[PDB]
């Protein structure tokens, strides 16, 4: 009979009748390839952590209603087994909203099919979908609970709900009731909120243990006093002790000094507090998983976060400083620590233009377009992530430049505009709502719209994406749209159909191959890809979508490439989808190339 | 159909009727685990080499008569097809004597069963053994010739024969005849000797192409002028251009500066000479494969050689420098070069005593000992390598010290002496032929004798090993010997039976685990023995070689990652011959350390 409880008498957790507090670290399995799960978790163990903390991103597991992903990189059950097999406990945060700088705070976009849906509330359609999701996830989690033989000792309900406007306690009670129904009555359910009564007011519920979060800028006493007002008895707990912070495209890379993270950790542990380090390893937002803040500002591909373990898992000075702090309070495992992976500079690889996006419509959109009088959003058109192409015809001569505009700022989030195959420039959420175009009457007007990530925090998480309101040309509404959802991922894996089915440039796909020798024990190795001369786009290697590149804005110039997707003898295919300007016109092909280097640059100008 | 030949007209090789010259590096397959063969060869090719050169050690392939090893790490034929797949041609050096800083110059010790054998002569017993070895080896090499679809372009007969005192021409002519019988008439046969007439006098033969060796200290013009006297026509060839040099236990680590090598190389290459860099990667003398020079000094376990590729295959400054030289004459292949392997410091691993050698004789010698009136040699007693225990019984009292001596300097090469389980000290070839001992009449006198490696060069390659002449106690010859051959290798693999001032020589064992499911572990490492003295080390039953931190210059030994596991603990076994740091109450001193950088040049 295994037991994990709160002992309200003694301000403490009890683990099999024994006093316990946790020193945890956040790691997000959706942000580290499965190939490296064990590497990271073992490094986390060797730092002295006795638990880990992770989020379960609903959209990561049910990308359409009733279609589930629980295998490979999506195998949350396996990750939790690994943790347990390494002797770590787990703090599970299954949301259903997780925030986490992740697309729509983990909520699936298809929830937006009800336009007026009020997310994170007792809205009956939101509740019904949550309910069906918990019916699938929580039963899987039940045998992973501590009391049933597994590593899960506490579960978070929601995430900083007190920061949300709605303040719907019926919603929180419903969550509590359904977590209870699927996981039983002994399991420790908790909440996390900012450490101030204004946040705690709407976030705390009777029956859910109130924990707070704060970083190195906060007064510890004040933060835990704010916790004690809601829970006068029980353990002190900082569920997110910030070791670093998040980034946005175009802003400097966020760092937090090692000495400051170490001194706050020492003082938090000295109080007998349980603490989780957010992040311990941050990892990567592969594909289109990044989130955004409002006013619209997208987080980038790297989730390095200045964490103690770097994006690719390296042991940094920070890791060792925090290990040393922990050694002052708890016995740290003996033995050598698994190393930083070796990184290899594969060098310059040339690419060549295969096809424009305009030319690849047949393969990108093989069931054809949707026809509409006014524009439809991504959601109406059954696409959640990536790119949709909006096509109409110009109803007047525009031999003199005419203004193409979205009067209500409804280009969510960026559009690459062409007229009869001539690039016209870009429309941008917030920044540029009007662009001048030229072309003859009856010319084809194309806007390729990119979803740069659904807002994950604040009131505007109901971020539909696409052309969400009308376009005007010379102030008149443009009607009669032909809208192509783009299956970029399939198209890239079939080499735009080539492998069958067993100043601006036009958005287009560029491809090249590089080989790596077999029989070399230490190849392939992790690497970092860099795009000098390129501008904005998406990159795949062998069909694995490594994410978004934007050296024009920074701060991230390199993208992390993990070794297990690279092959030997067989050619590695790099596919770049460049959206704005490619270095490939001039008859210097050596300019049409990318470069693999051995050090990250996530912290430049 | 493919042709390779010397055209005496254009002073050139012709490959498929076209001028050809080679820029080669030496790599010895016997000194690099097979696990890394491709890695070292690929790195060689990315330096701009169009060929490699190697030695076939006879003793590596025929450890007893009629008993062959051509599998796994001993798979020469594989090594050569691998080089071919990579687009490298091969210059093959099959000896039978190869020198090479290798045990008896490649010659098998069982040749010494005929005590009086004159090695490397027309001694008819020596020839009949060689002939049977050629008849097994050269039909294996025949399809690997260039003319038959293979990589092999030239073949060396013997090795610096002109440096050998015997000067037996009939021997060379026999080799020539037998090589032509097995490989056919078209293959380019050549000899290699030092670049001076006194060395070429007994080395060159009619019908074998005469080549020379020399390093950076030599006048390149004079060197090739000496070849030209022997061969007025044909390509110039330096078959061993020294990139570095050999070591001996107890002497400073040899090094040769990159700049000097670069200079001579460019110079040799601009003359249109074919050249081979000796070594390109040197690797390791695992187990007991090192050799020795006369007067007796052994070469160490490491065969780094200050090569362009380090012991563990690392890309050095010297590698990049020679590659930049080769680039000036031949476009070098494109792509990134395979990297230096990652190295991991596994840290300190504690060991504990298992059994002294004395107490392990059941498992080390399961056939019982041999009795003999006087002492017998390693060869007489049917053991070639490692250790043999010679035991007698004190015939008079020695309460006051008494001289135990080898008057003729017959301890070959080092003896670890104990009387009644009490270590007395050490007798050493050429250095200490007398040692004072104590004990009662009837006390057991034990000498653990170590073959430190048979001399690979000079007159004294007939190096039998053991007690090769009598011992005296208080001037009287000791007699009535109980001699135990020791199966150290078997016994270590079975954990000394567990798995079916000085200290007494003893085995110490301990364990370390490496986690599974970590993509970049295990990795290569280097093992170090601080506080230990002299001994042999195995990991998971693989004999990595000899350690001797008390003499240097080599303090670490290379551990290749592929012998390390993650499914079960790894087992380290040390056999410490002189002094183990394992008596004191601090058991944490009885330990070895794994580090990520080699130390092969301690002072
Ligand atoms: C300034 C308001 C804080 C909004 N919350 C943030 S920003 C960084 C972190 C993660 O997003 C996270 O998943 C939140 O719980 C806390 N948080
Ligand atoms: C002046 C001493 C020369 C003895 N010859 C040597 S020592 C280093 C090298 C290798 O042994 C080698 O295999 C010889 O051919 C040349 N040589
Ligand atoms: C924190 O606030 C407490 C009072 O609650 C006070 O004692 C202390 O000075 C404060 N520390 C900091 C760093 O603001
Ligand atoms: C578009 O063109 C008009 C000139 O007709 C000009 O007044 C305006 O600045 C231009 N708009 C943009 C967005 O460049
Ligand atoms: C576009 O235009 C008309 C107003 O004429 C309006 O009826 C419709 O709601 C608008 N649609 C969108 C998506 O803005
Ligand atoms: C890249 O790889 C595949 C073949 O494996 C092929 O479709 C494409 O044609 C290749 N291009 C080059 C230069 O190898
Ligand atoms: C080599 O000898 C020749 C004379 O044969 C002399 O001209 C030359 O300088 C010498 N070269 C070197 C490098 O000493
Ligand atoms: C001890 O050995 C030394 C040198 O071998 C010798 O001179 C001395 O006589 C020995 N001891 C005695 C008791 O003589
Ligand atoms: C040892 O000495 C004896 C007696 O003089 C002699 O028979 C024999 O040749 C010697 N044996 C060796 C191996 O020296
Ligand atoms: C393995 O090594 C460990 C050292 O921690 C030792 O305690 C144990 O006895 C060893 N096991 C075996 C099977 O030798
Ligand atoms: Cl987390
Ligand atoms: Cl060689």
């Amino acid at each position: 009979q295994r037991m994990f409880e709160i002992d309200y008498s003694r301000d403490s957790f009890l683990k099999d009748g024994q006093p316990f507090r946790y020193t945890s670290g956040s790691i997000h399995y959706s942000r580290v390839p499965r190939f490296y799960w064990k590497d990271r978790l073992l490094k986390m163990k060797m730092a002295g952590l006795n638990a880990i903390q992770t989020y379960v991103p609903w959209n990561f597991h049910e990308p359409w209603p009733g279609q589930y992903q629980f295998s490979e990189d999506h195998d949350v059950e396996y990750f939790l087994r690994l943790a347990h097999e390494l002797g770590l406990l787990v703090i599970l945060r299954p949301g259903p909203y997780i925030c986490a700088e992740w697309e729509m705070g983990g909520l699936p976009a298809w929830l937006l099919e009800k336009e007026s849906i009020l997310l994170r509330s007792s809205d009956p359609d939101y509740l019904a979908a949550v309910d069906k999701w918990l019916g699938v996830l929580l039963p899987k989690m039940k045998p992973l609970l501590y009391q049933n033989g597994g590593p899960v000792i506490t579960v978070q309900v929601e995430n900083e709900y007190g920061s949300y406007f709605a303040c719907d306690f019926d919603y929180l009670r419903f969550l509590q009731k359904r977590f209870r129904h699927h996981l039983g009555d002994d399991v420790v359910l908790f909440t996390t909120d900012g450490a101030h009564k204004t946040f705690l007011k709407c976030g705390a519920l009777q029956g859910l243990y109130t924990t707070v979060d704060f970083g190195t800028g906060s007064n510890i006493t004040d933060a835990f006093l704010s916790q004690r007002k809601c829970e006068p008895k029980g353990p002190l707990i900082n569920s997110e002790f910030y070791t670093g912070w998040l980034d946005h495209w175009g802003q400097p890379h966020s760092t937090i000094k090692t000495e400051a993270v170490a001194s706050s950790l020492y003082d938090i542990l000295a109080r007998g507090a349980s603490v989780n380090l957010y992040m311990f390893i941050g990892g990567t937002n592969f594909a289109y998983w990044n989130g955004a803040n409002s006013p619209y500002a997208a987080q980038p591909t790297s989730y390095d976060y200045d964490a103690p373990l770097s994006e690719a898992g390296d042991l940094t000075e920070k890791y060792f400083a925090l290990r040393n702090i922990i050694q002052k309070f708890e016995k740290v495992p003996e033995g050598p620590i698994p190393p930083s992976t070796p990184k290899f500079a594969y060098g310059k690889v040339t690419l060549e233009k295969l096809k424009t996006v305009g030319a690849a419509l047949d393969i990108l959109c093989p069931s054809g377009p949707i026809k509409s009088l006014y524009p439809l959003t991504f959601i109406q058109v059954k696409q959640h992530y990536g790119f949709v192409l909006y096509r109409t015809t110009l109803p007047q001569d525009c031999s003199n430049p005419a203004p193409l505009s979205s009067p209500l700022n409804g280009v969510h989030d960026r559009a690459y505009v062409a007229v009869d195959g001539i690039p016209q420039g870009v429309l941008e959420r917030n920044n540029v709502i009007t662009l001048n175009i030229t072309g003859k009457a009856g010319a084809t007007l194309d806007l390729l719209v990119e979803n740069m990530g659904r807002v994950n925090y604040g009131a505007y998480i109901n971020d539909f994406k696409g052309l969400v309101s009308n376009l005007t040309l010379s102030s008149n509404i443009l009607t009669d749209w032909t809208i192509f959802p783009l299956d970029t991922e399939d198209a890239v894996r079939s080499h735009l159909g080539g492998w069958g089915h067993r100043n601006y440039t036009l958005p287009a796909f560029y491809m090249g191959n590089f080989s790596i020798p077999s029989g070399i024990p230490d190849l392939p190795q992790d690497t970092f890809i860099q795009f000098p001369g390129w501008t904005k786009g998406q990159v795949w290697i062998n069909g694995f979508n490594l994410g978004r590149y934007w050296p024009a804005r920074g701060p991230q110039l390199t993208l992390f490439v993990p070794q297990h997707i690279l092959m030997t003898s067989a050619p590695n295919t790099i596919t770049v989808l460049e959206l704005e300007w490619a270095p490939c016109s001039s008859d210097d092909p050596e300019l049409c190339a990318v470069t693999f280097v051995d050090r990250p640059v996530i912290g430049s100008s």
